[PDB]
């Protein structure tokens, strides 16, 4: 049992101080001076805020990309995750165009089973449509997932053309899955990258104009389009820059039932991160690319109205030994950025403590929107009775920067090295278990499970 | 001592099934199987869900306007309120210009003390500005006031000018005060009402004509650009068409600190009433008119997208006889509409049973938000320990028919005669003590509070 | 040599009375009282307006589509123009995917040679990209034709992919080539046809239904966007929406060197003349579809502006007995309205005499506009010594109906008929011969010649 | 006679090399190898383009302004507008508030008879309406000025509300008037300057700031509405920026008739001209403000797509003593920026020489169109038989620089010193008669006259 008193609790509608009291793996009551039966844990919240577990509804954990792998295992990933507040993370299930849905499907599955120290689930990527994987796919909609993953960009591994996603869409729609999507276009990227190679121009600087705003505001509409039109629901991954939003939000205002997700990163760096060339640069190349910092302004005013939906990290850890493997020629740098473990102080920090962005609506965008977008409301996103005992005892009095030195990512450095943060977890519960305390891990490995999701957007 | 159980518990942000206790006026604890003391009044909630009491924030009941007086009294319009499901509603506070405005307050303020039988609140009107009223809003804010109103119509009665419209927000900045305002053109207007007198348009059909979506439009950037140059913040009242929800949605995106209210007739009425002549006309006549129905699905869009913040009802009944004061020219036609007791049961019927609005966005629009807004959170708004134990036992199993025959509002008709809905309240409480059992009125006079507030927009 | 005396010359930026002499194909000189040597041809314009002679950038002549042919040779097209008081038009050279694009520019090449009454230019068609076909059209662009035509539509027919639209653009670029687009989306299109077939929709009714607004739309950003990021020149045919027009403005607006076209049809059909049923709608079915009646006034508004760049027809003439081709499913029913001969005539009657078009644009929408923009300028599209003496005495006092029993269009309808007119051509002349005196058809056969181009838009 | 053979003559819609014949003050006859009876004056334009004598839509030859007068007299004033090519301008006639405004318009009038070298008429400044006003209003159109002119800014002064805007656009419908007007806000501009100056900010840098661009937002997007709203045609003088520019463009789309106007000093220099500091920093100082460059693109995108359709100076100049009469606050430097004489060569080098802008446009842009709006045309504004013989033999070879020291405008210092331009007019002719010969200045004083015109816009 736990019991978690004195503490200011704070939903993305709700704010008052009690106790609260979880018998088991969920929250059984909630009041003032409540008894906890002889045994219990008690855990004293004095002074501090009580969030619900934070959700990443964007991470890569396993990923053969460009090459190569990506860093974290779901071992030193969720143990991140968890030190930076985050209860619950949905990955990207990547299997390319040449792999077999199914198998790639039970391979992600496979590698996260006892390996996980928080609950987790995710988003099926669809890299290719025919007969056999339709099949599948409703094979694996059955096994619990109920969202779906599109790229309009990376031709030939990733990328599906229009008439993959039409069918990828009705498909969607018939089941009743969600849809998020990586917008660009495949074509262009492909062709501007060669253009700039054939011109001598190989610099990581040379990355961002490869695929220019113009280009991710183009596969923004063309996926809001073909939304529009089949009746499907639809999810917009890192939306970066003004250009997409304005995209985004047309539809939204047209009716089209769509939602918008932005990352960390394009909300606090900018293209000039990859202009410091050599392996410096490297360290800041991810897709969408970082932008001018006129973007940011926009970003953040979007999300405390609330016209952004949901605040991810699409945390993917390399190390700067790997991100030389494009040393020659930018398109070989390995695209991604750590922040699976800075996503909730930054976002504390730089919104809600020196920014404008109100309090709930950082509760909301950062735990209970995506749990409502992916079905884990209301199991998680929220305190509440009959809710997982998912909790974060946040301090908020804690000053610090953020350092690679004391990082948990399994990579050699960190995106946000020096930015400093107003806040930190205290305490970190996952389904009634202590994690986190006062800064120690004391997580139980493979206790975290498979969420299995119900689909709702038929 | 007050125990709903076995009831679904529906917030903006949660959904459960548990118990609520509330000891005294406030709820006590929330769990499952909770045990009340003897003497307990217990409530079942069994097959029913448990909302939030419900908030209007743009609600006349005492009300001198065109030569006239709106019918509903403060007992007659809470019980009306309470009967629909909301327990708390923000009244203007509208002296005109030839009023002392401190007067006027205080005026509004006897009128309602020991007379409601829920609790309430006022936006103080600004209907002029000098150094005598300067002095005196400070007093009102200070009494606990924290909003005003301002009017870009009306001329001569209501209206300011660009003069006094900055110096209202620019001490409403100074005080933290948010400024709610009715947005037109009072010289637009009233130039349009007597081009149209003069040519012999003097039907009810007229008066839509009289100031069209390009004025509703013009006044809404208008109060943007001085939000966005004063640094105040803005709260815009019943937001009619699309042109003016671009005006102000261009403004949220670009940063001003500016929210949108919508209220219930915009959103299932249209231009067409207004236009079936005689008395039957007149009872559709309000400002802003009723629009082309090509709005409804605008509004409905963006109310369920949470562009629109609130939905308020602007209740301001009138009986036909009062109405036909105007049967020679429609600018002498007392504008408005009851709903203070529809507002509930039409936006879930139409926005939850029958249309595309989440049952959370539903609550946030018609509870939560407002409450955040004008500072009534988190004592009013939404269920959680510490709030007041203001609930509402809504039956999801009802259905039935609007009319004039079972209202409770004080005038002789009803602007949805003959709406269907598919549900109401059953039980509706305030602070602890239950006001409607089963649809009888059981209310105690005088036991409604006045709510104060805190200024919080610096 | 011919001379034309007391008529009030009007140009898009000149309007006078003076006398025009040309001694061969070009105009020699222009002045008042001219003396013209003895046995000049001389036309007294008095009481009429001389307009240099009308252009239309979009006709359809020879063309192999939806299993059949159409009606016009460049014998009856040509006559039926100079009829209407156009002067020179662009035909679409249009060999599907599975032809040899050299042979298909030979082909429509040599149908003309010897057959035209007036002068005339092409517009190549790009319906795939390969080694094989950048050779030819490298080979077309040098014998004179200066502009290409991509389909965004027309699966497996017509329709290039991003990558075969983005090579054409580059090699566009390099050769100073502009290219003129049909804006919607193959996939899409397909797709919805069939699905709207499998659920029985197989009546005229459901053409607009099977590519709505939305598509056009996403075809013309997307073309935005490839010029942009290609830098080659653009031209969008037929634009029938606000949607698509706003996309071509926002284009416009941020620099990407793209111009507008549209044609009549759009401005005075809509969407219910497809929905009349039977063979009668099948008269109206077009792509762009007829859409609903709310655009034509942004199309007319556009056009005064100078928003929209040119107004062409689109002509594709078919007997309705053709057009019975798909009576079983509107799939197969051939494209296309004819109005080769009426365009000048109704956009003259519709636009200046009863619309706010000024004059002045009248001409330049007309005639000089796609006279500059396909390098047909300063030869073609205006009247000043050195032009050719292709002119059009018209008479505004004339007033008739439009009716297929007086067209002269090789086809068995006419799309407006019963349309009044308030004026029309009394005197046509190409290169300094008359063809058209009194609505009396005088031209020689095969004196029309074909107009060689340089390219401009590097 | 006047006889100039050899040249390239280019007007908006027309390109050709000819002879112009003008017997007396109007074109004669055109054509190739004219013979011109002896005593003739010939020009030989050899190698060089003849364009339409060029006109400037607005600008300030008498004005008393901010406690002083602009230095230009007509005699100097037209002087320095013939050696730039300008041979028509339009004059704002502004009384103030506090004058008589047939008094004023008398004034004005008298003061240009017989003291200028080139034709000129007037724009009617309407600073405030009532019964005696509009009298006066009736008289001075009657007296052939077809255009009136109103401020939203300068407050007392200039200024009107909204109830006589309304007014002045109703009696401006019904004598079918053109309204231009100056778009900002009077309230906010002054309310701004005290706030400003009191925080002890009196430097020319607080300019801008003081009237932001949002604030000409506001007044353009409120001038539309109110010419949407009477029904009267209207023409937004110097426009600056891009939010202005949205505004102006959402009320053409619309359909709203309304046109544009940009000066040159905005398409060139930038707000960092104003923040140089010291009389240096005063000499740019003007309303609207310079404006950040990032508006510098929008401007020339839009003119070369015809968005904004004409360019003038606002030519208002003044000796650096005059404008050090606000060395100790901001809002006492007189506004404006001399460019009567520089607006040509500037607008040729910067747009046609080394911009986007084509040629074409560029005549439009600087003088067909406003010869058009502003009822001028035919007699002005282009090269046709019949037009008043207003020329300017421009040579494309001539390279040089702007220098006060060189120019002929009436005061210590010119905006552009400095700035390289890649042509200027060798010769320039008034109705038949050379004033300008190879740089030489020849005009002859009183030559010039005043143009009436008749009403066109009901
Ligand atoms: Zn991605
Ligand atoms: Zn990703
Ligand atoms: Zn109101
Ligand atoms: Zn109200
Ligand atoms: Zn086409
Ligand atoms: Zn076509
Ligand atoms: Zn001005
Ligand atoms: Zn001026």
């Amino acid at each position: 049992p736990l019991l978690i008193k004195n503490g200011e609790i704070i939903t993305a509608d709700s704010r008052y101080k009690a106790d609260i009291y979880a018998e088991g793996e969920t929250i059984t009551r909630i009041g003032q001076n409540l008894e906890a039966p002889p045994g219990t844990e008690v855990i004293d919240a004095t002074g501090k805020y009580v969030f619900p577990g934070f959700i990443d509804p964007h991470v890569h954990i396993y990923l053969p990309f460009m090459a190569t792998f990506a860093k974290d295992t779901h071992e030193t990933g969720s143990k991140a995750a968890l030190m930076g507040g985050t209860t619950t993370y949905i990955e990207m299930c990547c299997p390319s165009r040449n792999d077999d849905a199914l198998e790639g499907y039970q391979l992600w599955k496979s590698k996260a089973e006892g390996n996980s120290y928080c609950d987790y689930t995710f988003h099926m990527a669809v890299s290719k449509f025919d007969e056999k994987t339709e099949g599948q796919l409703r094979e694996i909609v059955a096994d619990g997932i109920s969202s779906f993953k599109i790229f309009l960009s990376y031709k030939n591994f990733f990328g599906v053309d229009d008439g993959e996603m039409y069918q990828t869409l009705r498909l969607a729609k018939e089941l009743g899955v969600i849809v998020t999507a990586h917008c660009e276009n495949a074509e262009l990227v492909g062709r501007l990258q060669q253009k700039l190679l054939s011109e001598g121009k190989t610099g990581p600087e040379w990355h961002e104009p490869s695929r220019p705003e113009a280009v991710e505001a183009e596969g923004t509409a063309r996926f809001a389009t073909f939304l529009e039109t089949t009746g499907a629901t639809g999810y917009v991954v890192h939306l970066s820059c003004k250009p997409a939003l304005d995209a985004a939000m047309a539809a939204k205002a047209r009716g089209v039932p769509i939602y918008i997700e932005s990352v960390i990163p394009h909300f606090l760096l900018d293209k000039t991160y990859a202009e410091r060339g050599g392996v410096e640069a490297m360290k800041y190349i991810m897709s969408p690319p970082l932008r001018d910092k006129r973007n940011q302004k926009v970003l953040w005013d979007a999300l405390a109205q609330g016209f952004i939906d949901t605040v991810g990290t699409d945390h993917c850890p390399f190390d700067t030994e790997q991100k030389l493997l494009g040393k020659e020629a930018f398109t070989a740098i390995p695209n991604g950025i750590p922040a699976i473990e800075d996503r909730v102080n930054l976002l504390y920090t730089y919104g809600v403590s020196r920014g404008r962005l109100d309090i709930h609506r950082f509760v909301d965008a950062a735990s209970t929107k995506a749990a409502k977008l992916f079905g884990l409301f209301p199991r998680k996103g929220t305190i509440a009775v009959g809710s997982d005992a998912d909790l974060v005892v946040y301090d908020p009095q804690y000053r610090g920067t953020i350092s690679v030195k004391t990082q948990h990512v399994n990579n050699d450095y960190n995106g946000f090295e020096g930015f400093e943060i107003d806040g930190r977890p205290s305490v970190v519960t996952v389904r009634g278990k202590v994690a986190v305390r006062d800064g120690q891990f004391v997580g139980e490995k493979g206790w975290g499970k498979l969420l299995r999701r119900e689909p709702m957007y038929f």
